[PDB]
């Protein structure tokens, strides 16, 4: 219990930090020129809150896994020094660190 108790503790903390905004919602593929192209495996804070209030993650390393995606798919489509690549960098140094405080 207490796994997914954590992540539930570990996605509001996400979904409510300053650097967030990127992340909240999915991308729209109808804005982001090349976005469907280069990224297959789209992941967002509000697919995976969706997920993990109906039940979907039957470990914390299905969350974790979900998390990374996000970082990884801004880093694969964002420059580092762009605007989303540097909120996507303090998200994702923000969910290593609270993540291994915890395991
Ligand atoms: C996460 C990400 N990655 C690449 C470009 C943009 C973004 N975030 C945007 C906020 C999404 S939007 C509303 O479609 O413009």
């Amino acid at each position: 219990h207490s796994d997914l108790t954590f992540c539930e503790i570990i996605l509001m903390e996400m979904e409510s930090h300053d650097a967030a905004w990127p992340f909240l919602e999915p991308v729209n593929p109808r804005l982001v020129s090349g976005y469907r192209r280069i990224i297959k495996n789209p992941m967002d804070f509000s697919t995976m809150r969706e997920r993990l209030l109906r039940g979907g993650y039957t470990s914390s390393e299905e969350f974790a896994a979900d998390a990374l995606l996000v970082f990884d798919n801004c880093q694969t489509f964002n420059e580092d020094d762009s605007e989303v690549g540097k909120a996507g960098h303090i998200m994702r140094r923000f969910f290593e660190s609270r993540w291994e405080e915890f395991y």
